[PDB]
């Protein structure tokens, strides 16, 4: 007569030791609990100390921390140099904790909103040279996921994260979700200023649709993140999508750039290109160590 359904955590071979780990500044608040940054001893080879994020959850029911530890755990399929790594948790006793890998300055839309102009001199905004590098380490991230038979269906600045060093990442999955609400429509919570025409026509998503979001992210890095069909209600953006609209050259933005979006936001979707299509027309224009770091440049990339 029955099936039975009970959701349960198993320890495996991220577990860490507790006393491995400490707690310093607080980033911020997820959805199960509060985050903070830290330290954690042995986890990253030949690193005897490494700088870390730490997600945490003892108030919690076991049912939403088992439900955090698992979906958490997810990141534990990937290992790419573009897309956040998870590198420890702490299941035994409490609080929960997972240890990532620390993105120091954000995700990627608040990033690019920090270089906006305050209302004193300022930095000019990034170079077509910088863009492109984060285009290509974006894309290179993407390209992982694909041949790891992965469909993100979220992509977007808000869900790319940046390093210390400025190296873009495909983020941590669902950490902004929430955060950037009205990123989202309920018509399931979709993102339909990123969505392409055919995901908007029947909701399914591919790694073709999950390119014309790349397009999306690249105008997003031309604007420092303006709202896209800024102008748009989330109705009227289903329709000008699905009916062959498009947005608009950002002031001052590269041709080329523009020119890159442009064969992502394609209607067709299989006249789009690829993630690795995409690292190919920009390789050249690539910082050097790209091609030691990169799926791309890697064996994997077969
Ligand atoms: C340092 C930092 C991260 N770095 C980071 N690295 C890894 C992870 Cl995994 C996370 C993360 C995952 N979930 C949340 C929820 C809130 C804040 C951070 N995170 N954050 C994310 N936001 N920030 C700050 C940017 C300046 N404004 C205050 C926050």
């Amino acid at each position: 007569s029955y099936f039975s359904a009970a959701d349960v955590y198993v320890p495996d071979e991220w577990e860490v030791a507790r006393e491995k780990i400490t707690m310093s500044r607080e980033l911020g608040q997820g959805s199960f609990g509060m985050v903070y940054e830290g330290v954690a001893k042995g986890v990253v080879k030949d690193e005897p100390e490494t700088r870390v994020a730490i997600k945490t959850v003892e108030a919690a029911s076991m049912r939403e921390r088992i439900e955090f530890l698992n979906e958490a755990s997810v990141m534990k399929e990937f290992n790419c140099h573009h897309v956040v790594r998870l590198l420890g948790v702490v299941s035994q006793g409490q609080p929960t904790l997972v240890i990532m890998e620390l993105m120091t300055r954000g995700d990627l839309k608040s990033y690019l909103r920090s270089l906006r102009p305050e209302m004193n001199p300022v930095l000019a905004p990034p170079s077509l040279s910088k863009m492109i590098q984060m285009a290509g380490e974006i894309a290179d991230g993407m390209a992982y996921l694909n041949a790891n038979k992965f469909v993100h269906r979220d992509l977007a600045a808000r869900n790319c994260m940046v390093a210390e060093d400025f190296t873009v990442k495909i983020g941590d999955f669902g950490m902004t979700r929430d955060i950037y609400e009205t990123d989202y429509y309920r018509k399931g919570l979709l993102p339909v200023r990123w969505m392409s025409p055919e995901s908007l026509k029947d909701g399914v998503f591919t790694t073709y649709s999950d390119v014309w979001s790349f397009g999306v992210v690249l105008w997003e890095i031309a604007t420092l993140a303006e709202q896209p069909y800024q102008g748009l209600s989330n109705e009227q953006v289903l329709r000008f999508v699905m009916e062959g609209g498009l947005l608009d050259k950002p002031d001052n933005c590269p041709d080329m750039l523009f020119e890159l979006m442009r064969m992502c936001w394609q209607y067709n979707p299989k006249m789009r290109p690829s993630f690795l299509e995409i690292i190919s027309s920009i390789k050249e224009e690539m910082e050097p160590g790209f091609r030691e770091v990169s799926f791309y440049y890697s064996e994997e990339n077969k």
